[PDB]
């Protein structure tokens, strides 16, 4: 574990990340897809091996030594607010397990369901609160990447309410 297990934001692209593995928000189908999913395709196309896996779950493959996190969360377009909410928590529990597994002392994170598949809502405040419920029990030390600069704000007030 981090000797002090602690939550950061960076405004930035999480292909440059500087933690010891990164979550993917990854389609269902291990497609290159759009926007996080794209960048990661770009950076670590070996991790694209055998990555398909349902919504609410999460897949690792490495690429080298370097673990990629394929966390599948639902797209509020085609899901109920209420199963959507279900499969978004139930993807961050799994990132957890994973995160755990893979004894890493730190993890790149985005916030999952928050771009192409938000179905067009403000999903800030529901996304980083599962990711809080699943993550709070692991000692790695969490980078959330984001790219909106209002977003970084309410990301690191929200992440200080805490401390
Ligand atoms: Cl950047
Ligand atoms: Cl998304
Ligand atoms: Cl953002």
């Amino acid at each position: 574990g981090a000797m002090a297990p602690s939550y950061r934001v960076k405004r930035m692209d999480i292909a440059k990340n500087d933690e010891e593995c990164v979550v993917n928000a990854a389609n269902p189908r291990g497609l290159p897809g759009d926007g996080v999913c794209k960048a990661v395709y770009k950076k670590w196309p070996e991790s694209f091996k055998n990555s398909a896996t349902p919504v609410g779950t999460a897949k690792t493959v490495m690429c080298g030594t370097y673990p990629v996190i394929h966390a599948v969360g639902p797209n509020f377009s085609n899901y109920t607010e209420s199963e959507g909410d279900r499969e978004l928590a139930a993807a961050y529990r799994e990132v957890a397990k994973e995160v755990t597994r893979l004894g890493v002392n730190s993890v790149a994170i985005p916030l999952l369901s928050t771009g192409v598949y938000s179905g067009g809502k403000d999903r800030l405040t529901q996304s980083l609160n599962h990711l809080f419920t699943a993550m709070d029990s692991t000692d790695a030390d969490v980078v959330i990447y984001c790219r909106d600069k209002e977003w970084e704000k309410k990301i690191s007030e929200a992440i200080q309410m805490r401390t």
